[PDB]
């Protein structure tokens, strides 16, 4: 790349061979979990300016170029965000160049030539959706530009929009890239952004997929928002196969069980959003099995215990694998009475090919034999949580199955639901 903006040591740096200078304002926040996760507020002092080396300033009718980054965009909460396009990444000087801008439910790429001809490619996402892949979740952006053909915008490696640009003439962009919310009327607006890159070519579909995969951190489990999953952090649970239900407990102890039951609440602000509630049901807390590692990030193949919170008390997710049948119904046990019940969970973030997939939880007995992935099964018209090796086998012979994929949802200020 010709620009690779990364946090190292105690500063943002360009890791490219150009080592372009970076000026940060006083109100830029870096997430302590991973300081590559940059937070920009709607404040004049919340800005990053890259001073491009002269050699890489864009001034051409013919040179191809691309950009990639990940972004997490908080839910739009009120009418003040309608019909308010605001720049976030600015490389326009003297009315020519490129920029990334946001609006209500949009990510916009703009090219402007030196006669002020414009082309825009746009990603549109709805806030009128039960459970969104995009609202307040880290998503991978890629924009490519071939001066003889098309601009293209990709989301998570998938082509979303393309437009011809061969009618544009000379584009003379800024020698500065300004990361800053410019013209945003929502005082509480922020963005989170990571892994910004600029490339002096049109990336192809394979390069885009490979960049998406390589930047996915796939040896690390992720929460619903795309942040690293953590130990000792309460999470509300979502089963991806039956997303309108939430987890509940039918009594503590081995003679009770955990189950999925309908129906998520409705969150609404008239004409702004209409979503399923996410802060529902029995919270789970992931506990370390292994001694000796201070780190609170949950990694692929980590062994864990799962604690369940019921009326502000913790219990242990567990089962007696001796019960009849392949599907082992899970219970919330008193921790002092866990005895030799099966409770160790292997956490999984990636497939046999090292590609990220949704969180799976493989229950093992105390000898480390698989009891199976945690999902659910219907007994007596109730969707009880289970561990079942049937899931493991289906994955092993198909590489795909349904019911044993989960999301962990912590409270996040980009979502705004009241718990
Ligand atoms: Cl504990």
């Amino acid at each position: 790349s010709i620009l690779s903006l990364r946090y190292e040591n105690n500063h943002l740096i360009d890791l490219s061979r150009y080592a372009s200078k970076i000026n940060i304002g006083s109100r830029v926040n870096f997430d302590p979990i991973d300081k590559n996760q940059i937070q920009l507020f709607n404040l004049e002092s919340s800005k990053i300016e890259v001073i491009l080396k002269n050699a890489i300033v864009y001034n051409s009718m013919y040179e191809n170029f691309s950009t990639s980054f990940w972004i997490k965009i908080p839910k739009y909460f009120s009418e003040i965000s309608l019909n308010n396009e605001y720049t976030i990444i600015n490389c326009i000087e003297n009315n020519s160049g490129w920029k990334v801008s946001l609006n209500y439910g949009e990510i916009i790429w703009t090219l402007q030539d030196n006669k002020q001809n414009i082309q825009r490619v746009v990603f549109k996402y709805s806030q009128m959706v039960a459970i969104s892949d995009y609202i307040n979740r880290w998503i991978f952006i890629t924009i490519t530009n071939n001066r003889l053909t098309k601009s293209k915008i990709y989301i998570n490696g998938r082509l979303i929009d393309q437009k011809p640009i061969s009618n544009l003439g000379n584009i003379h962009a800024s020698n500065k890239i300004m990361f800053k919310l410019d013209g945003c009327r929502d005082p509480r607006r922020y963005i989170m952004i990571k892994y910004f890159n600029l490339f002096d070519k049109e990336l192809n579909e394979k390069e885009i997929k490979d960049l998406y995969d390589s930047q996915s951190n796939s040896g690390i489990l992720k929460d619903f928002w795309g942040n690293y999953l953590q130990y000792d952090k309460p999470y509300y649970m979502l089963n991806l196969f039956d997303p309108n239900k939430y987890v509940d407990v039918n009594n503590v102890g081995i003679r009770g069980y955990m189950y999925l039951k309908g129906s998520r609440s409705t969150l609404l602000t008239t004409n702004i959003y209409l979503n399923s509630g996410l802060y529902m049901g029995t919270k789970f807390i992931i506990k370390k099995y292994a001694s000796g590692n201070k780190d609170n990030i949950v990694r692929n193949n980590d062994r864990v215990y799962i604690n369940v919170v019921v009326n502000n008390k913790e219990y242990r997710l567990a089962t007696n694998a001796s019960q009849a049948g392949v599907e082992k119904i899970l219970s919330a046990l008193e921790i002092p009475d866990i005895g030799n019940l099966s409770q160790v969970v292997v956490m999984k973030s990636k497939n046999d090919q090292g590609i990220r997939n949704k969180c799976k939880m493989n229950l093992q007995d105390n000898n480390g034999n698989d009891i199976g992935f945690i999902g659910f099964h219907k007994f007596n018209d109730i969707y009880k949580l289970v561990a079942s090796n049937w899931y493991n086998r289906q994955i092993e012979i198909s590489s795909r199955t349904f019911g044993c994929s989960w999301e962990f949802i912590p409270v996040d200020d980009g979502w705004g639901e009241k718990p």
